[PDB]
């Protein structure tokens, strides 16, 4: 009704009516700026503004600062903001980062287990909650969009994100795809599958990732390629991504892997003719970090075939994220030369636009400093508490039938040993994507370790002593009633994380057979899937595959002294040796050392 009316402006309007009204008054220049994501470090208020981008990104560790506050991060991002919407047209920026178990980057947020240990609870309810929890820290610190779930499935533990994913059965990822809409909110009642789905300001657009068989690559190697027939993809690795469609899944981040040889961010057959045209995915396709510069071996030697490649493929959004200059204009020229038609960039910045007005950002495109007291919410770590617990796999309580059970431990004893590389060493039960993205070692965030929270449980009575690494005769002479022993994993993730004999780093199984041969002890191992366990099975009474249960290490002593029982259950076969693999239920020849399934129950003391 005022003579300066913009039909996409107007909130009360059809989100498809906005989308359509706003792209029909674009330029060239306008539709590739949304299409391209870049990282903060290369953005400035006249990057934004002179290329019209559409996205921006904090990889692993970018951060505005060390132990930046909500507040930081939410200027931040405004500033960025602020000079999108000073170009002509006013399209806000969607801002993305890894809030993949919690907001991870950010110092003083709840950070929650990692996936595989989501999975062992078998509890969809518990990660909606978690998603919900996620969406408000995120919220928090003004970012709208996470790369998250990961619904990878892992057929091969040798993999560096095998922590990222939920399981090997597909099934047990399909049940947890309740990340999604504890990220973005229900969808409603008639909803049609396929759609993005944001409710509003106090919640995120969600990414599933990576499409597909990222979880089903060759002796479980990072990036490479994942060779199974059509029926052996569309039955392990797809059915995940069918209910994340069902539950409105906003965005759809292709893997660096490849299926039989062709590179999934060349995959037109995948992308457009099954994501989009057979799921009828209505949200955007993004790429992966570099993703498309992979395409080619060497990655980056013809960047021109890249973009060619990925955006005939259907991507619709590109991760650029720092040579932008260079891919906006290889991407304008093969326009400009009819090698991609304007349909093809119509139908991915219609995508991206599609998004954007469905999660409310054309109407609260700034952070909320109110939200700003929702990071590391005590409520929040209560929560984490919960599922840190309940992801506990107790694989051993006692060395024979015959012994008294040591799980439930005392908390009323005279004298308590605490042992181990893990037990107070926060960065490492929290394991990669925490503050950086390879993770870190240390009091890295806030939280509680393991011997902060044996202190906080136990009688006043109770003397506790920490040792790091102590010999067997400091244990033998100490007088301890019981040792509560943890050691595992270092912290990792992608490439970095691969690794061929999945033995755990000493000192470990050292420091176990020292204090489990001066007295009974309980030992916690910190991993991001199985390892080779029978030497520290051998030495300890109970035995307890804690996984990386996040910032909140009362949930490891909530069940260790019997405030609730062991309850998980094992997502992924354990193996006897590192030459069985892959080796997953179902499979004919399965030997495992624990079957998927497997897990040892107590009761509440």
């Amino acid at each position: 009704h005022a003579a300066d009316y913009v039909l996409y402006k107007d909130a009360t309007k059809p989100v498809e009516d906005r989308v359509a009204d706003l792209l029909g008054r674009m330029t060239l220049a306008e539709k590739i700026g949304q299409m391209t994501q870049i990282e903060r470090l290369v953005a400035t208020p006249d990057v934004l503004r002179d290329n019209f981008i559409g996205s921006l990104l904090s990889g692993g560790g970018s951060v505005p600062r060390k132990g930046a506050t909500a507040k930081e991060w939410q200027d931040m991002v405004d500033g960025f903001q602020k000079a999108c919407m000073s170009t002509r047209l006013g399209i806000p920026m969607i801002y993305g980062i890894d809030a993949v178990h919690g907001q991870n980057n950010v110092y003083g947020a709840t950070i929650f287990p990692h996936n595989v240990g989501l999975g062992a609870t078998r509890d969809p309810y518990l990660v909606k909650r978690i998603g919900e929890a996620t969406a408000l820290e995120v919220r928090a610190t003004g970012i709208q969009y996470a790369f998250a779930p990961c619904i990878a499935v892992c057929r091969d533990p040798r993999w560096g994100r095998c922590y990222e994913s939920y399981s090997e059965d597909r099934r047990i990822v399909q049940s947890m795809t309740e990340l999604i809409p504890g990220l973005q909110g229900d969808v409603p009642k008639d909803f049609t599958s396929g759609m993005p789905f944001v409710a509003g300001k106090n919640k995120v657009a969600a990414c599933a990732k990576h499409f597909v068989g990222d979880g089903g690559t060759v002796d479980g190697i990072n990036e490479n390629n994942t060779i199974i027939n059509r029926e052996g993809l569309m039955n392990i690795h797809m059915p995940a991504y069918k209910n994340a469609m069902d539950k409105g899944v906003s965005t759809v981040m292709i893997s660096y892997s490849s299926w039989n040889g062709v590179k999934m961010h060349a995959n037109q057959d995948l992308v457009t003719g099954y994501l989009k045209d057979t799921l009828k995915f209505k949200g955007f396709v993004i790429s992966d970090w570099e993703g498309i510069d992979r395409i080619t071996t060497p990655a980056g030697s013809d960047y021109s075939y890249s973009v060619k490649a990925s955006i005939l493929a259907g991507l619709d959004m590109i991760m650029v994220p720092n040579k932008y200059q260079q891919f906006i204009s290889i991407l304008t020229g093969h326009v400009n030369g009819g090698v991609i038609p304007m349909s093809r960039i119509d139908d991915a910045v219609t995508r991206i636009l599609r998004v954007k007005f469905t999660m409310g950002l054309f109407e609260n495109p700034y952070a909320d400093p109110a939200m700003a007291e929702q990071l590391g919410k005590q409520e929040h770590r209560d929560l984490a508490r919960e599922a840190a617990r309940k992801s506990l796999v107790l694989l051993k309580n006692g060395k024979t039938s015959t012994d008294a059970p040591l799980l439930p431990l005392p908390k009323k004893a005279p004298k308590i040993l605490v042992a181990g590389s893990h037990a107070d060493n926060l960065g490492y039960q929290c394991g990669g994507w925490t503050i950086e993205a390879q993770g870190d070692t240390g009091r890295t965030t806030v939280g509680t370790t393991i011997l902060e929270a044996v202190k906080a449980a136990v009688d006043p009575s109770t003397v506790v002593v920490f040792a790091e690494n102590p010999d067997a005769e400091f244990v033998k002479s100490g007088g301890f009633s019981y040792a509560i022993v943890a050691v595992g994993e270092h912290p990792y993730t992608e490439t970095k994380g691969d690794n061929l004999n999945l033995t755990i780093p000493e000192p470990g199984l050292s420091t176990v057979q020292a204090v489990c041969g001066g007295v009974r002890c309980a030992t916690v191992l910190i991993s991001g899937r199985p390892v080779v366990v029978q030497p520290l099975l051998a030495a300890s009474d109970a035995l307890v595959a804690a996984w990386l249960p996040g910032s909140e290490g009362q949930g490891v002593t909530d069940a260790l002294f019997g405030d609730f029982g062991f309850t998980g259950r094992l997502p992924r076969t354990w193996f006897k040796s590192v030459d069985q693999l892959p080796m997953n239920v179902g499979d004919a020849h399965y030997d495992p050392l624990f079957r998927l399934g497997y897990g040892l129950t107590t009761n509440a003391t």
